[PDB]
């Protein structure tokens, strides 16, 4: 049990207003017939155009909702919606192209998935609320057959050209006209009541209904990603390295032990909740601080009300020493705290737009982040960046320029010239600093926070 079987049934009552006499009984197997596409009894790595729920989950970086509404059918206008925001508009002959033929609107097609997907996906995973006239069009885009390698490159093929009949991956595939064994799912086989704007609109407000193709291809993708990732939550699902990965979570794990190491020495709390991760270690083992931890797993809906996650009667008071919530998103922080909070508006690789305001970060596993709210942080400040060493200024064992900086706490500082360890400490804890800041991290502490008060700790 892998793929979708294509002798598995598909409902069709939603299709039939475009397509009014649908059969009442059909197989995924006689609608990919019906949608002009022959399969030949093919065993080559594409058994099916259609994916299941369990298979569009691990692909969720492939997603592009997909929706075509009749501007006037083989005689009227399409205007073709991608939750990218294009809408471009086919003749038969919020971004809106006045009309043109399809063989240049596949041409657009195959250089838009190729630019939004080329760092994201080896595929295209198309995510339909199917009424049929996105079906219908799909002959006028796609050619498939078996599994193919790019004419550049090892990657899959995702694209084809009618003009030197070679393949390419979304890397290579400048100037190719038609999309390749591209993947689908129609979300209407999920089982719901009503139409696509009173089912997203439940769990969404982001999203409005302009009453164009691309604002419904959104709402099918955003209600995708509700159901796959809000409220059923898989953290087991692996996904493949595309990006900094390694080195964001390196540098998030060198961040968390220099900033609570520091707040330790400068304000010497005697007891420290960590809440969050029910995996959680200590962050400085060498600290001479009550360590107390209290499980609460990564919230995917809405951001923790710390009333519930306090009250209800644990040392119960958490008012006493300090509080460290890393990634754990809660609506507002208690002012003795030390908090690192990822920001959903942050633009990347990693960070896929997610529901309700909130993002999708896949960085091996996936996580829905509830929208970044400036108020979460009205007892705290923003954390500067300082770099912290107590470790002994020598060098052993990459050439060196004379570090100057007053954020370098470090003894040799301190006495007036930084030595060259801390100096290369100094650079790559910088270097990874500003790595886990562009990933979308922010840092917030309590405002008595003072570098100030480590220079004190070399005497
Ligand atoms: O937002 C991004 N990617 C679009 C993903 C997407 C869009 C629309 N419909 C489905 C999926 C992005 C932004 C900045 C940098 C890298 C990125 F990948
Ligand atoms: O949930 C996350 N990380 C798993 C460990 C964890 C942390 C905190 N609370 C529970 C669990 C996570 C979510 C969004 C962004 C970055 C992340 F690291
Ligand atoms: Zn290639
Ligand atoms: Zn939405
Ligand atoms: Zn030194």
């Amino acid at each position: 049990p892998t793929h979708l079987s294509v002798d598995t049934k598909f409902k069709t009552e939603g299709l039939c207003v475009d397509i009014p006499g649908i059969p009442k009984d059909m197989t995924y197997r006689r609608l990919i017939s019906m949608m002009g596409f022959k399969m030949n009894y093919q065993v080559n790595g594409y058994p099916n155009m259609f994916i299941t729920r369990e298979e569009a989950i691990r692909h969720v970086r492939a997603w592009i909702g997909f929706d075509v509404e009749g501007c006037h059918g083989t005689n009227l206008p399409l205007q073709l919606g991608f939750s990218t925001g294009v809408n471009l508009v086919a003749v038969p002959t919020p971004l809106m192209y006045k009309g043109l033929p399809w063989n240049v609107v596949r041409i657009k097609i195959v250089q838009m998935l190729s630019d939004t997907l080329k760092n994201l996906s080896d595929r295209v995973v198309f995510v339909l609320w199917a009424h049929g006239f996105e079906l219908t069009s799909m002959k006028y885009f796609v050619k498939i057959g078996p599994e193919r390698t790019c004419c550049l490159c090892d990657r899959r093929a995702t694209c084809f050209s009618t003009a030197s009949d070679t393949y390419a991956c979304w890397h290579h595939s400048i100037g190719f006209d038609y999309v390749y064994n591209p993947f689908m799912i129609d979300v209407q086989q999920w089982g719901f009541t009503g139409n696509l704007q009173s089912n997203h609109d439940l769990y969404c407000q982001v999203h409005g209904n302009a009453h164009v193709a691309s604002c419904d291809a959104i709402m099918t993708r955003c209600l995708a990603v509700h159901e796959c990732f809000v409220k059923r939550v898989d953290w087991t699902i692996e996904y493949p390295i595309i990006g900094d990965e390694l080195k964001i979570n390196a540098a998030c794990r060198k961040v968390q032990h220099m900033v609570v190491k520091a707040a330790l020495l400068a304000d010497k709390f005697p007891v420290l909740h960590d809440i969050g991760n029910p995996k959680a270690i200590k962050c400085v083992p060498q600290a001479d601080v009550e360590w107390k931890f209290y499980d609460a797993q990564p919230c995917s809906d809405k951001a923790y009300k710390i009333e519930e996650l306090f009250y209800s009667y644990h040392s119960d008071k958490f008012t006493d020493g300090v509080c460290l919530f890393w990634n754990c998103n809660v609506d507002r922080y208690p002012a003795n705290s030390i908090v690192c909070r990822f920001d959903t508006r942050v633009l990347s690789n990693l960070n896929l737009p997610g529901c309700d305001g909130g993002s999708l970060y896949v960085n091996k596993h996936a996580f829905h982040t509830p929208a970044f709210d400036k108020s979460a942080f009205v007892n705290l400040k923003q954390l500067p960046f300082f770099y912290y060493s107590d470790s002994p200024c020598e060098s052993h064992g990459i050439d060196y320029v004379p570090l100057k900086s007053a954020t370098c706490i470090t003894r040799c500082n301190l006495g007036g010239a930084v030595c060259r360890h801390h100096a290369n400490e100094y650079r790559l804890y910088l270097d990874a600093y500003n790595m886990m800041i562009s990933a979308g991290f922010s840092l917030w502490v309590y405002k008595q926070f003072d570098t100030y008060n480590l220079w004190n700790t070399f005497t």
